[PDB]
């Protein structure tokens, strides 16, 4: 259809947790709308100085006045983008909604121990996994530090509204996500939200954005474990991203 010329703000709210399908979908909408996909992703490589500014929000969100500060941080970080996925973003959802009353809402959600899995070779392997030795001396190469762990947790605890949570037990995550899933479908009118299961592509999310699908391009399929699993081989061998980031070609 024609070319229209689309707004640089917040379109497309995404609280859908981490292992979901969050980087097809940031490259997707980035497909789409030819504007930048906030991510987590986006902290690692771009800008791993919001990671502090995250933090601060997260420390400040558990509190109106104090609201409305908080709203103006949220509008800082997301100057420029046109859309929002995964943490720390994703359990912000509820706010975002206020802030960008125009934004629609999508939840990607998978089988939950498919999810579990992925989330143990990836985002939080056990304290005794000899993996995850791997991946902090992987991470340190990047530049990421205890901060971003920390960053991490927090947010995911705040996703899950914990005050403190149990990240070795596979039941207590679990659980958490069943019920932070079925939160947000029961929080966001149907009008707004669409709920998008893992292999679904662009139809069902087009639609629910009037636009076309991109010609001829194929709905992203990145960021499996297998590949994070290589990223983390191939960071720990050379030392550095610039040595192999043109081996990886989605970043
Ligand atoms: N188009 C697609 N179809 C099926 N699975 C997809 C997919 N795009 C991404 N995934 C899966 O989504 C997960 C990544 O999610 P996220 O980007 O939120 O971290 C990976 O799961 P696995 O680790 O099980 O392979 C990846 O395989
Ligand atoms: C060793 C190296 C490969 N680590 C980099 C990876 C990149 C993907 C990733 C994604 C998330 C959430 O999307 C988190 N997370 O919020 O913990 C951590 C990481 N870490």
């Amino acid at each position: 259809g024609a070319m229209i010329e689309s707004s640089t703000t917040i379109q497309v709210i995404s609280a859908g947790l981490p292992r979901t399908g969050t980087k097809s979908l940031k490259n997707a909408l980035e497909i789409i709308y030819h504007k930048p996909c906030y991510h987590m992703y986006e902290i690692i490589f771009n800008k791993q100085s919001d990671i502090i500014k995250w933090q601060n929000l997260i420390h400040d969100s558990h509190m109106t006045t104090k609201t409305i500060a908080i709203y103006d941080k949220l509008k800082e970080l997301l100057d420029g983008y046109i859309a929002t996925t995964d943490l720390p973003t994703c359990g912000f959802y509820k706010d975002l909604m206020n802030i960008y009353p125009n934004a629609k809402v999508l939840l990607t959600i998978r089988d939950k121990y498919d999810w579990l899995h992925s989330l143990r070779k990836v985002v939080l392997p056990k304290s005794n996994d000899p993996w995850k030795l791997k991946i902090e001396e992987g991470d340190k190469v990047l530049g990421l530090n205890s901060d971003f762990y920390k960053l991490t947790e927090d947010s995911l605890k705040f996703a899950f509204q914990k005050d403190d949570l149990n990240f070795d037990d596979d039941q207590v995550l679990l659980e958490c996500y069943d019920e932070y899933n079925r939160l947000v479908q029961e929080t966001v009118p149907s009008d707004r939200l669409l709920v998008l299961r893992l292999g679904d592509g662009w139809e069902p999310l087009c639609k629910f954005l009037n636009v076309e699908i991109p010609n001829g391009i194929d709905y992203p399929c990145v960021n499996s474990h297998h590949q994070m699993t290589q990223l983390t081989e191939q960071l720990i061998k050379y030392k550095s991203l610039d040595a192999i980031i043109h081996m990886f070609p989605d970043l």
